[PDB]
């Protein structure tokens, strides 16, 4: 259907490393910031300390005083640092016009579970304690940065926390058994198991199912909103299904939309993907939508 997709799924191929390889972690963290999109030039970004982590305010042009995005990124809760993050994430600042908080949590396994939960949970109350109001607020990652979106929710609302306007996990990874179906049956299909030596270093010993760690088994009920965009070819489909019907069960509003010929957070691949461009167009659209209501 797209010609871009194409282009861009043989490129991704030529690239990956074969199956089954062992990359050091150094290896893969340096390269995941080695070719790290740069952010547009409009995007204006603060660097600021938000519970004792690096973090960026990123502010793309347009941005609306009362409002802000807790945002998460991807990478295994191995890898992945605000750099990596930053050009989509100008993007979804952009689309939403609302200043983006590009937080650099704790990473395993130096740091593992449930480190970058405290985080999120931290930074979340970092800003309510700016005067940022709950209904001004919402709450975005991908992949890994995506469960945590919901973990955080989860944990915030164990401890009193006002549920912010809306969630928008892209991705996500809600589930470190890693046992879906699509793992198999999707797998054809990505270009992009190397994810269990994550849950490995992440978990470090811990319960898989740990509400916090693998947020498609925990009490959902309360939390706000939710907009879950996957792709129909990624290895992770599953997690988004399986997501929003356990919102469902719960009482939340989820919004699930798998959208066709799409790979893992293809929202990245923005410069060259127009489904990238417009996927996060319409998270911008989402999280404006819930602010207006």
């Amino acid at each position: 259907a797209g010609p871009e997709i194409v282009k861009l799924k043989k490129i991704l191929r030529e690239k990956a490393v074969p199956p089954g390889t062992e990359v050091p972690l150094d290896v893969m963290r340096k390269g995941m910031e080695k070719v790290a999109f740069k952010a547009a030039d409009d995007i204006q970004v603060e660097q600021v300390t938000v519970a004792g982590c690096a973090a960026e305010w990123v502010r793309a042009p347009g941005c609306q005083a009362g409002k802000a995005i807790l945002y998460l990124h991807g990478g295994g809760y191995v890898m992945g640092s605000i750099n990596t993050h930053r050009s989509m994430v100008g993007e979804i600042s952009r689309a939403s016009q609302a200043a983006a908080l590009l937080l650099d949590y704790r990473l395993a396994p130096e740091h593992p579970f449930p480190a970058a939960v405290e985080d999120g949970v931290a930074a979340y109350r970092w800003l309510l304690d700016q005067g940022f109001k709950p209904q001004h607020l919402s709450i975005s990652g991908d992949s890994a940065g995506g469960g945590l979106v919901l973990a955080v929710l989860v944990s915030a609302r164990d401890q009193g926390l006002p549920m912010p306007a809306s969630a928008i996990p892209i991705s996500p990874w809600a589930d470190m058994t890693c046992t879906n179906d699509s793992f198999k049956t999707r797998a054809e299909a990505d270009p992009m198991g190397g994810i269990n030596k994550m849950a490995a270093r992440y978990l470090n010993g811990a319960d898989a199912k740990h509400p916090y760690a693998s947020p498609n088994f925990a009490n959902l009920k309360g939390l706000p909103p939710l907009l879950i965009h996957v792709g129909r070819d990624e290895v992770l489909l599953d997690d988004s299904i399986k997501l929003d019907a356990k919102a469902k069960a719960d009482g939340v509003k989820s919004t699930l939309e798998i959208w066709d010929d799409m790979i893992h957070v293809w929202h990245a691949f923005h410069p060259m993907l127009p489904e990238g461009k417009q996927a996060i167009v319409r998270v911008g659209e989402f999280m404006r939508e819930q602010w207006a209501a």
